[PDB]
């Protein structure tokens, strides 16, 4: 026995690093694609972060931290979620990692998951997380409207 499936996707988005790095780490820009979400950080390295939300009327708050903070280049975070209401077990959940860089054309992007129990949640997996990346794209790609 060993690790399960991991879910991966990538896209190639033209865009400036800055404002697509600004995008991944901020609770301001993170909340404009939430109805009212709060998120609050410290944005660096072994910052904890909470996110604030209601579920069937029950308040819920999500904990994690920082694994590793690299200026305009790799951003790692641990990520729970209470909502699995599992027997204690941390191996329960998975640690995301985005990498970001710059290319000539423009800026290639990449997001990871690990800890998927079938094919089936690793799609669901990927659909999902193509379906944030494909909401990214919808919103940056938007300045051609203007």
């Amino acid at each position: 026995m060993e690790i399960k499936l991991i879910a991966q996707v990538k896209t190639v988005i033209n865009a400036p690093i800055e404002k697509v790095w600004e995008a991944l780490v901020n609770p301001e820009i993170i909340k404009e694609y939430m109805f009212g979400t709060t998120v609050v950080s410290d944005w660096k390295e072994g910052s904890q972060i909470v996110w604030k939300g209601e579920w069937k009327g029950k308040a819920y708050e999500d904990k994690g931290t920082i694994l590793q903070f690299n200026e305009r280049s790799i951003l790692q975070y641990s990520h729970f979620s209470p909502l699995t209401g599992k027997p204690d077990l941390p191996e329960n959940y998975h640690v995301v990692t985005i990498t970001l860089t710059a290319l000539k054309k423009g800026v290639e992007v990449e997001l990871t998951q690990d800890n998927n129990e079938t094919e089936k949640e690793q799609k669901h997996s990927e659909d999902n997380w193509n379906t944030m990346l494909e909401g990214l794209k919808k919103f940056l790609e938007n300045k051609v409207s203007a």
